[PDB]
């Protein structure tokens, strides 16, 4: 006929996401009104939960919802090739929509579109200008050097240098940084051979960033607490005024400016990942990593409804919305930069734009049980349970453990 029901799975959950969810609700409003018929249930899901476990359930059943939440690089892979992504080429050609991205290489596979990034990332040093002003720093560090000598003038004034919120399974967050600490150690392209067996978790210039990721947390440099908040405490540690600086995606930069939760709008300042004077200099993580992909097992009415909502929500309107409201880099081209950006928002701009290229996270590159065991292990490095050599003599066996398997 016919009238239909899709379940639209999403990862706004949180309180500081509430723009995030608003933006979807409206899109969704929007669809629903120009097709008689179509009705769009939304389901939302911890961003651990829905990837690590939900989705990835959904999928080996091969029963996903027709709309969800979808991570470019190995997950797409898997679900593209096990047959469960709808392909959009077709859709994007028909909508104008072929070329109006910045990058769709991570959610490409075998030439075919297997899903749509809502939004760019990168990551980097959020910091209090107030505290680092307080401990005699003046700068933001460019160096290496530079960045441990504010380390250590902030905890000489018993300051929290860094917040980092990693306890229960919150381990990714640790992983940003770790994720930047080796690629400055041993350079972007020795991620991308773990999977290719080309390069090893236990080259040492890669143990050399496990090693300063060790260092940091045993110097009180890395909140003692560490792995006794979760990700969204960790967070808020820094922009509560309780530390000094904070590792995080450009998704957080809305937590950060959020009025009602922080207290440090007026003295919030960016900087890259410092340079080491390796292969990473000048270089920052970040790409088009995160969307929206759809079930390949669809009726034609389900068809018509996702590309309607695929119509709606990738418009410049809704990415410049996303982008002056929730501070979320463009996925799109074209979008116009808003009046009056806050100081932070010109930042992670300048950020951005001075490096030299974006390296992927790593878990674009490698596959879900190495990603997962790394988490477990950064936990464990930071709470005195592994050493630097034992965590990447594990990694390389789960590595090789995927590699064959693939
Ligand atoms: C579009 C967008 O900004 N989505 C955000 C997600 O990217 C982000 O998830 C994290 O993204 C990193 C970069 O792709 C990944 O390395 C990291 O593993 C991933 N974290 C998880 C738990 O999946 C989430 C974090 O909550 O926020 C989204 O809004």
């Amino acid at each position: 006929g016919d009238s239909v029901s899709l379940t639209l799975r999403h990862i706004n959950v949180r309180d500081t996401a509430k723009n995030t969810l608003a933006l979807l609700e409206k899109v969704v409003k929007k669809t629903e009104a120009e097709v008689p018929g179509a009705t769009f249930k939304l389901d939302g899901v911890e961003d651990t939960v829905n990837r690590d476990v939900k989705l990835k359930a959904e999928m080996a059943a091969g029963k996903p919802p027709q709309i969800f939440n979808l991570f470019g690089g190995a997950d797409t892979q898997n679900y593209a090739k096990a047959g469960h992504l709808l392909p959009l080429n077709d859709i994007l050609k028909e909508l104008g929509l072929e070329d109006k991205f910045f990058e769709l290489r991570e959610f490409t596979v075998d030439g075919k579109i297997y899903g749509l990034p809502e939004a760019g990332f990168v990551e980097g040093f959020y910091y209090n200008t107030k505290l680092f002003a307080d401990a005699g720093i003046t700068s933001a560090p460019k160096t290496w050097d530079e960045f441990t000598k504010a380390l250590e003038a902030l905890k000489a004034k018993n300051i929290t240098p860094i917040a980092l919120g990693g306890g229960s399974g919150d381990g990714w967050a640790i992983n940003m940084l770790a994720n930047s600490l080796f690629v400055a150690t041993a350079g972007p392209e020795a991620q991308e051979g773990f999977a290719k067996g080309t390069t090893k978790w236990t080259d040492p210039a890669v143990l050399d960033g496990f090693k300063r990721l060790k260092d940091l947390k045993d110097k009180g440099y890395i909140d003692p607490n560490v792995l006794g908040l979760k990700y969204s405490e960790g967070q808020a540690k820094f922009y509560t005024g309780q530390a000094a600086m904070l590792f995080d995606g450009s998704w957080a930069t809305s937590a950060i400016l959020d009025k009602d939760k922080s207290t440090v709008k007026d003295n919030v300042g960016y900087f890259r990942f410092p340079n080491i004077g390796g292969k990473g200099d000048n270089l920052i993580n970040g790409g088009w990593s995160n969307g929206y992909g759809f079930s390949s097992h669809l009726n034609d009415a389900e068809k018509k409804a996702v590309k309607a909502f695929i119509k709606n929500f990738y418009t410049l309107e809704i990415q410049g919305e996303a982008l002056g409201r929730d501070n979320r880099v463009p996925s799109m081209k074209g979008v116009p930069t808003p009046a009056e950006a806050a100081p932070l928002t010109k930042a992670i701009g300048e950020a951005q734009a001075s490096a030299k290229a974006a390296f992927p996270a790593f878990d674009a590159l490698v596959q879900p049980k190495v990603k997962v065991t790394l988490e477990q292990s950064v936990q464990e490095l930071l709470g005195g349970q592994l050493t630097p050599e034992k965590l990447v003599e594990k990694m390389q066996k789960v590595q090789d453990e995927a590699n064959a398997g693939k």
